[PDB]
């Protein structure tokens, strides 16, 4: 009845969590830190006061983010995160029978050691000896090392001149950091930002357009996060192509990902691949390109 | 900033819309009547203070309740709609140059006379000498009439006991009223309530199975509406199937529906019919079945 | 921004304050107990989701509540608390030097507990050797013990037929079970609910004409509480006058209570007994008097 | 239930009304200009989305404002309005029988036609033959002009660097402008923000010490509003002496008034302006002067 947790997620909507508590929080000089318990959600990260991952329903972000990339992959052992200091990505990549190693590679330890004590779906995942914490700034790491990855995955947040994220998404960086970091049929994913019927037109679609400047194949799909009251984006790019069938995804899920995925099925991915007419047409038709 | 139309769409949840005015204020036996000024969602129609229709994506519900459903038929040419005073189901059908005949069963005249008075975009088809506008409850118009007809459309409220509505989504209103009524080849779709990833056990998968234990060939399909922040869904049921490539509706579209769709094109229609893994497992083993 | 308490503190009216946490939770028979850390008041005690007391402004109640009684009597030695199971009239008053005993009488151990074990301006009052708390019904434990206090405090909730409390506010409860228990020259006061320009009618006016029915000498007043956003009332009653100059308040003060008043001196109490036109009317007009 | 208008009082504070309607609106380079109709406060002109006039209490501000002023005054006869464009100023200023002339000076000529048609309680008061209203800054129509007053009113907003009101509460205007237009005799009265018992140090304190290094008699005083969710303050100011019994004033308000005052008699004044401990502390205290 009484506390509530409210997000505007546009300037003229709301959206309002009844809450149990406020369990803990934290700060950095990056971000406000805190984790809420809501009625509606369950427990919620909330990052410089917007909702990033709520118990009932993360596992869709993560699965959506995670899994079509490495599926396609013909046989993924070495991943590279930018981002992911909340763990469910690198949970999620865990579930993974062909990973060696992921490197978590976050910018705010302070979200890293948060989570690792207080998000305790990620334990396991924290604690694996494949898995190496990385706090560094995902460009320079990237920038200033030579090895290279099957798979990397942007888990940031959306691209904001003068942010830390922007530089992550341009055409540049892609071109000129990224790709060379991919190896042979390696594969990118990045969330992608809003994806409905409206708000895709914010960065979803340059972010698209983006990658298709940089990799031969690219795929955009999308998926409704009840949480985030909207539909999310993803974004995978290659230069080996990427079209598998609901089928042959299914079978590579059942060999290599222990446990039973709760949203993804190759169905789920082929319906999430197929954008509805009016969003296939703002990607397609879209021309802004992010540099710097 | 400052004023707010605020609704629990769940227990625990609120989405609330910047208002600019309340427009006009109606009721009826039934109901109570309003249309709001919104911010993020333009010209919105309330009725017991739960909103249905949101200028900026009413389109979507509308488009994606109606065209299939044609577009899936030889040659449609009579239609009658269960509820729909509002009016914009009756509009997108008048689109359909094959329509020579659509009766609208709405229970309640007031609701009616209101849109017909103040929603500027359904005045032309309100006008259209093809609608014929009938006041009465739908089951006992069907009953009461001889007359067949080649799609029906349910446009009504979910199915919750004790609701004007529950009957008419019953096994037998199904076998006994509404199939009678339907000509040879004919198709029935109808609204089927919420269809998010946890939200789609309230009603689609009961609506969804309920169907099936009457017509041979039931499709289900869903879209996200974003004024409801949730993902909607509809049921298609025939004895005759209901398969057409994308291409295929393309074309039909481009053949029989005056001016461009704005959400739905063929790739948009399959996209919605495949849904996801875990809303799939639903239906398909859903057991209950409404009836009285 | 973004964590809430709200409460309707009047039908059509939210106030809202932005919460840091919900410290503890706990429960009775009687009444559901929080202790929220809120950013505009500090750490607030809501019962039945109903603020009691926050902490930057409680001394205003308090004070006002405890002070004028005892500064108005010559030498009070000892005081019966009915209610105040929060703790602050027992903090206030046992700041005289001339009390030698304080009654808390409190009907709901569990509040009391809450408020010993988690309000840490109250704890050196809790363990005054001058306080005695008893767990029973105020009315109860006044009828069946013969001990007379040269003041008698209600800190209850306010009068509204078929609570616990309206019994307190009756005629009969007064002249019967009250006025038999204060001493020669012994004073009562007694919060008096909402003293707004318009809220002073809901119990404030019915308050003061029940006391005028038993007492000689009754006088109300008033001070606004930020935290409730309404102007709250008071009532002191006596058979001996409760006459005194604001130089005379103001030097009893030096001269009987430990350390500086916050809020109260002789002239504030003046001014909080000196009521606005309209209210004063309503006072002098007032016929309802409290009865079972 | 459903349409709220919400008011951020401080940042941690909200402040609530729920909304019959939203009648009418206007604009102007200077404002956003609004007429909510509340359920608990009535109609409510709202300048920049904050709260400056509702029905049901309005009469306690403008009381305040203009009367103490003017029945201190031995024979007030030409008065001229710093603001005042929502005319109920004026209004209760035409109750003195003893006024032959008042000057309304507001800047914005949007807020004079507004409230001129659509404040109909202020509608005798703008077609009254005694009313001239001027178009300007009210620093420059004083500063251009010769002609002297009995009583000058500040009915502007609260002082604010940059924003066209702080201007007209610097030592240098009260010397330089405004005590050279007042005549023998004359008096000042400045609306001078909130007065509670923690708000009373934003502005209310300056403008009492500001007036103080100009004025030789400064009478502070407060009430409050209950829909502004505070204490407001006033200030008296002049060179002649202000000190009257209540009696005095309740002589004064029956002979020169028309109609009954609904807050204000005198002894509601003389309360007004004995403040609380903390409040004339900070007052007595206060070193900040405004000056530009
Ligand atoms: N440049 C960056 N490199 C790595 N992680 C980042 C960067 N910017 C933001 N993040 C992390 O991305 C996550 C999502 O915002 C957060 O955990 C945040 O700390
Ligand atoms: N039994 C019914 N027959 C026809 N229309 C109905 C019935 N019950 C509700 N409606 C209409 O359905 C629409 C959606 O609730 C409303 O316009 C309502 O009037
Ligand atoms: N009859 C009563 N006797 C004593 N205390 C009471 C009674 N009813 C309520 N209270 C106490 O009054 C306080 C204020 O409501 C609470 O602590 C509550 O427990
Ligand atoms: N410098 C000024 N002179 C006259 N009126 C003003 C000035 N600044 C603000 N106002 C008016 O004061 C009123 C209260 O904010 C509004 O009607 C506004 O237009």
């Amino acid at each position: 009845k009484s506390c509530w947790y409210e997000e505007e997620i546009e300037e003229n909507l709301r959206w309002c969590f009844a809450l149990n508590s406020i369990l803990h929080t934290g700060a950095s000089q990056y971000q406000d830190i805190a984790l809420l318990d809501t009625k509606p959600f369950g427990k919620a990260l909330v990052l410089d006061g917007k909702l990033q991952s709520a118990e009932t329903d993360e596992f869709i972000y993560h699965e959506c983010l995670v899994h079509p990339a490495l599926l396609h992959h013909p046989m993924p052992k070495n991943v590279f995160i930018m981002g992911g200091g909340e763990g469910s990505t690198a949970r999620e990549l865990l579930r993974h029978k062909t990973i060696d190693k992921v490197v978590m590679c976050d910018i705010d330890e302070e979200v890293v050691e948060f989570c690792k004590s207080y998000l305790v779906v990620n334990k396991e995942a924290f604690h694996d000896s494949r898995l190496e914490v990385v706090i560094n700034d995902a460009k320079a790491e990237l920038e200033g090392k030579e090895e290279k990855y099957d798979v990397i995955v942007g888990d940031l947040a959306d691209p904001i001149e003068g942010g830390p994220c922007y530089k992550l998404y341009t055409k540049d960086f892609y071109e000129l950091t990224l790709k060379p970091k991919l190896k042979k049929g390696g594969i990118f994913v990045t969330q992608a930002g809003p994806a409905g019927i409206f708000s895709h037109t914010e960065v979803f679609s340059c972010i698209y357009n983006t990658l298709r400047q940089v990799f031969k194949y690219v795929v955009p799909y999308s998926a409704h996060i009840p949480s985030y009251a909207d539909i999310w984006g993803w974004v995978l790019a290659s230069d080996s192509p990427l079209d598998l069938s609901a089928e042959e995804l299914d079978i590579r899920m059942r060999q290599r990902i222990i446990e039973e995925n709760r949203y993804l099925d190759g169905k789920t991915f082929v319906s999430s691949s197929t954008l509805s007419k009016a969003v296939r047409n703002s990607l397609n038709n879209e021309t802004h390109v992010y540099t710097e």
